[PDB]
């Protein structure tokens, strides 16, 4: 059976999809603004050379600063997020931050050349400038196989919102104090995605294959932090990031 999209699940796409479009610049106007990315030469990928000079850390930690802002004012937009007390609210935006930012930035990833490709070539991230930051190929080759793969589901922009959507109001993160509200805010969310492939997806699964990639991201989610730590233990490191990157991943 194909049950049709009920108002209130139409009514929650709508709303979805329009806070995506309030909180993604596709054109990414805003990224003069940030530190200006910095490529020293280190085609050997020396991590000594990489954690004494930790060249692209300002801009790539502002690029992350800058979207946790932006995944804070859509998570807002949830149907039913506001319900929460405040305190559920920052436990789910602080554990699920990293997540939603490496789902979004599928929006920018182009598997012509493997990279996040955000206008000039001054904003063409590839993998050396991400270890360039400091972080190693244990999070960035498993996070480049996640984009390729999410590439390839080739996604409406309908599902892309619910996943992310569903990826903050999950019910199992450490510290949430209701879990049963959670959880019934997330299946409201989840039966709309699976209710919407079955009705407006044509052929030729997806949604198991959509469920798979939440839990790769838990992976992410959990080297992310490790090599946070590391970064971290480097003298004067603090400087390169930002309070609010600070405050979510310390
Ligand atoms: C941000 C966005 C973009 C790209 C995401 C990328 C490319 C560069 C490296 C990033 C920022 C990864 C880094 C492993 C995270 C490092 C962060 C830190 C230095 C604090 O440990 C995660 C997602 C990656 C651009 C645009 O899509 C908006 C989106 O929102």
């Amino acid at each position: 059976l194909r049950p049709k999209l009920s108002e209130e699940q139409q009514r929650i796409i709508a709303i979805l999809l329009d806070a995506h479009h309030k909180t993604y610049d596709p054109t990414y106007s805003d990224f003069c603004q940030f530190r200006p990315p910095v490529r020293v030469n280190d085609g050997g990928g020396s991590v000594t050379l990489e954690l004494s000079q930790l060249s692209m850390l300002p801009h790539l930690a502002d690029l992350v600063s800058y979207s946790i802002q932006k995944v804070i004012g859509f998570a807002k937009m949830i149907p039913g997020f506001r319900d929460l007390t405040s305190e559920d609210q920052i436990v789910l935006l602080k554990s699920s931050a990293i997540e939603v930012i490496m789902l979004r930035s599928n929006e920018s990833f182009t598997m012509d050349d493997m990279s996040w490709t955000c206008g000039n070539q001054d904003y063409k991230y590839r993998v050396s400038d991400v270890t360039k930051a400091g972080h190693s190929l244990e999070l960035i080759e498993p996070l480049i196989k996640f984009q390729v793969g999410l590439k390839k589901l080739n996604l409406h922009e309908e599902e892309h919102v619910l996943l992310m959507a569903i990826c903050i109001v999950s019910p199992d993160r450490p510290g949430v104090q209701d879990a049963a509200l959670i959880e019934a805010i997330q299946d409201r969310l989840s039966n709309t995605l699976q209710t919407y492939i079955r009705c407006r997806h044509p052929p030729p699964l997806l949604y198991a294959k959509m469920i798979q990639k939440l839990a790769d991201l838990r992976s992410l989610n959990e080297e992310h932090s490790k090599q946070y730590r590391c970064l971290s233990f480097q003298p004067e490191c603090s400087m390169k990031l930002t309070p609010l990157v600070l405050e979510v991943f310390g």
